[PDB]
Parts: structure tokens; C-alpha cells; sequence
């Protein structure tokens, strides 16, 4: 019935810095966002080795990237772990994360925004392109949930009465930025994955919808 | 919370008739489901003539066409008119239907199944494809719903507190046998559409998955 919560400070920080930048290369978000999705499934694939049933709720592992242009959004799908609800509230907001301060202190002295992902905080990047995320996601230890920010100071957590069931896993399903929309487009997207996310051990999928004439 | 109703005796038989039943021309469930869609989108198009608010739950006026291979599933969708609880309970298995007796009484005779269109109980010839159908629906005056059937002699009915949000209209969810796997192939679909759905006022949109490589 959806519960709000604060944003550690540092992370609100961050946060601005990025949603609030001018710079180019935004376009990392994208191997941000692939490289979070291939860690969670890394996860899973091996909590399988010992516990083979963890695969039962959903069988594949991929990920799957589909633009919908219409809502101005882009939505980034893994078949991964996935994410309880506690988790959501403490991994992503709640708790002074690792190095959101070392990040920022690195960005004062001339830091490429690039370097995020080496920083453990890669997540807050797709505010790159974004002002609003969606997270939803599906932990076989717990009920699907949403997680949601604007980039402010506060997040809602709302159990997912609303959305399509992932068997197992996580949506990012971001609403572009106006400025943003190039990565709506299938030439754009595949660009992007092509040249900078190249070693990723699982099939990387592009949802097209095409008119039939 | 999910409410189980009985089919109409004569709409058991035809389901039976169809859903047990050898035949080539089985490709025809496309045309009727397209012609149902078309229909549901000229019936919101028109309502919206002299009420342009009812639009705006949904602005935009498709057909979607999304094969679900790993699923075995083919879904229908159409941002058209959408259906309550009570006219799902109605008019899809509880009350006695215009022609269901004629056109059993016509297959009796020689008729061809593709007349199942003239007879309006085109929606049945979805098994001639398919053991199990979910009609998810959102009209503008209800909550979003699920009827399911499995051809046997009842349906439920269900809050949806499980599908993606349709904005306004239907998803017809088709379980495809194991013998009618086509389906789910792209080209398969263009050629059926193109040659038996030739004419319909409202874009056709094929969702796609392609793996980049
Ligand atoms: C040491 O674990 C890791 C953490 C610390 C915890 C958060 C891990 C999570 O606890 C429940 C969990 O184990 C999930 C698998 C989470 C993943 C990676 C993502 O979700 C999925 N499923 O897509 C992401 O939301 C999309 C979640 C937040 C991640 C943020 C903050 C990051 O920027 N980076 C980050 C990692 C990372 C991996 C690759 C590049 O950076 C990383 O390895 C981490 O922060
Ligand atoms: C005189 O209205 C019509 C009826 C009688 C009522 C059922 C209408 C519905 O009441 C609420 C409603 O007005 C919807 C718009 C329903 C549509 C057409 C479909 O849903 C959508 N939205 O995709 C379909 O489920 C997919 C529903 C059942 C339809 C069945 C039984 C049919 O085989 N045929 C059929 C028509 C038809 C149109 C083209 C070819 O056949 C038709 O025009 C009819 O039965
Ligand atoms: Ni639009
Ligand atoms: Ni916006
Ligand atoms: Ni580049
Ligand atoms: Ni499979
Ligand atoms: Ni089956
Ligand atoms: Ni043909």
C-alpha cells in the first residue's frame, strides 16, 4: 500500500550532481545498467550451482532492453536475483552506501562520470537520462515490489499490485529525459551495447515493435 | 479475488466442435481476432465522437501483436473499447449467444469454419490455436480483469492484480498448442495478416525480440 523513505544525505547528494549535469558521455548509463544486470545474474547462476530450484521461477537468464516511445520510456529487464523488499529499502537509499562520498570527492578533483561503475554506485547514473526510476523486481525470497525516485529526497516502496509478473528478477524501467529520447531508437541502442558493453556472458535482447504493412 | 461462472450449454458444444477439430485453414483466428480488435477500436473511436475524455485513458489506437515463444504464448492487444466484469460474465459464455446453434447447425452442413466471423462468434475460433485464453480487459468504466478459459464447461473471472496495465482496451492472451507453434513466428504472422487482414483502419504492430549481436 506503498511506504516512503529518506535518502541518506550523501546519496541525495550524488544524486543532484548527476541529474543536474551537463557532459556527453551519458550514454554509459546504458553499460551501467548492463553491467548491474550481469551482476545479478551472475548471482543467481551461482546461488543455482548449490540450490538448482532458484532457476525453476524462471528458467532463461538474459537480459532485455524495450523501448517503449510512446510513454517516453526505456525499460532494461534482467532475469537475475532480483531484490526483496528490505533490500530495495536498504541497498537502494537507506544506508550510507560504500563510495557515494569517495565518488563525488573524485568527481571535485576531475574524475570522468564514466568511472561511476568503479565506485559501486553505477545505479544513480541512469539519472543521466532519467528523472524518474521505476526499479521492480522479483527475489524468489519475496513478493514483486516498486521502487520508485524522482531524483529528490525520498523514495516509495509499493507492493507491485500493477505490473506485468517477472518471473525472477528486476526491471529499470526509466522515463527519459526530453533531451534523452535518442535512446528510444533501435540504431542507437545497438550502437551503445556494440561498442561498450562487448564481454557480457548472457544474450542481450532489443524488443522492436514494428508496424506490418 | 476470482469468481468461476458456467458456460451457456450450446457454447460448450461449440468450443468443443472447434477446439476438437482437424482443419487446415486454422490460420483464420488471426483474421477474426484482428476483425474483433478493429471492431473494439472503431466502437471507442466512435463513443469518443460526442465524449473525447474517454480517449485519454489511452490516446493512442493500435493492434499489437507480440509472440511469447518462451511461453508458448501469443497475445492479441488493442487499445480499443475494453470490457467490464459484468460484460465479460455476459457476453463471453454466460448468456445464450445470437448464433452459436446456427452456426453449429451450418458446420452440420458443409459450412467452411471461416464463416464463424458472419455468424459473431468469431472470439471462439481462438481454439482452433490455443488450449487456454486469458481475455485480460480495461474499459473505462471498471477496474482491469481476467477472464480464463480453458475450453471445459466454466470460466473465471478475476480482479487483475497480476497483468502490466493496459491503459484501456484487451489483451487476448493465447496459450498455443504444441502442434500450432507458427504462431509465434514473425514471418508467419506478416503473411496471414497480410493476406486475410488487408484492410483495417488502425496500424498492426508486431513486437519483436532480436538478440544483439
Ligand atoms: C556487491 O554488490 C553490488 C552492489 C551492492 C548491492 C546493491 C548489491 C545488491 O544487494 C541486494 C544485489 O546483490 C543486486 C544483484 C544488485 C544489482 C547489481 C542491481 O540490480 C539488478 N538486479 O539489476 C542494482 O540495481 C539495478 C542494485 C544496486 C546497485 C548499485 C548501488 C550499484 O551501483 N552497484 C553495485 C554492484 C555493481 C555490480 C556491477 C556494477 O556495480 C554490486 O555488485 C552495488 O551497489
Ligand atoms: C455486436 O458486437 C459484437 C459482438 C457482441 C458483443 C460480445 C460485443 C462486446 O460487448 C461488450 C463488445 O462491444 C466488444 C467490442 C467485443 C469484441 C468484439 C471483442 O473484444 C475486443 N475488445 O477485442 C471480443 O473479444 C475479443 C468479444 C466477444 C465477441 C464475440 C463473441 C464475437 O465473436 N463477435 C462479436 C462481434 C464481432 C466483431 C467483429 C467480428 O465479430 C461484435 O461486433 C460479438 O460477439
Ligand atoms: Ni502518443
Ligand atoms: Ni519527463
Ligand atoms: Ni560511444
Ligand atoms: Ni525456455
Ligand atoms: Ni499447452
Ligand atoms: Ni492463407
Amino acid at each position: 500500500a506503498s511506504e516512503t523513505f529518506e535518502f541518506q544525505a550523501e546519496i541525495t547528494q550524488l544524486m543532484s550532481l548527476i541529474i543536474n549535469t551537463v557532459y556527453s558521455n551519458k550514454e554509459i548509463f546504458l553499460r551501467e545498467l548492463i553491467s548491474n544486470a550481469s551482476d545479478a545474474l551472475d548471482k543467481i547462476r551461482y546461488k543455482s550451482l548449490s540450490d538448482p530450484k532458484q532457476l525453476e521461477t524462471e528458467p532463461d537468464l538474459f537480459i532485455r532492453i524495450t523501448p517503449k516511445p510512446e510513454q517516453k520510456v526505456l525499460e532494461i529487464r534482467d532475469s537475475g536475483i532480483g531484490m526483496t523488499k528490505a533490500e530495495l529499502i536498504n541497498n537502494l537509499g537507506t544506508i550510507a552506501k560504500s563510495g557515494t562520498k569517495a565518488f563525488m570527492e573524485a568527481l571535485s578533483a576531475g574524475a570522468d562520470v564514466s568511472m561511476i561503475g568503479q565506485f559501486g554506485v553505477g545505479f544513480y547514473s541512469l539519472f543521466l537520462v532519467a528523472d524518474r526510476v521505476q526499479v521492480i523486481s522479483k527475489s524468489n525470497d519475496d513478493e514483486q515490489y516498486i521502487w520508485e525516485s524522482n531524483a529528490g529526497g525520498s523514495f516509495t516502496v509499493t507492493l507491485d499490485e500493477v505490473n506485468e509478473r517477472i518471473g525472477r528478477g528486476t526491471i529499470l524501467r526509466l522515463f527519459l529525459k526530453d533531451d534523452q529520447l535518442e535512446y528510444l531508437e533501435e540504431k542507437r541502442i545497438k550502437e551503445v551495447i556494440k561498442r561498450h558493453s562487448e564481454f557480457v556472458a548472457y544474450p542481450i535482447q532489443l524488443v522492436v515493435t514494428k508496424e506490418v504493412e
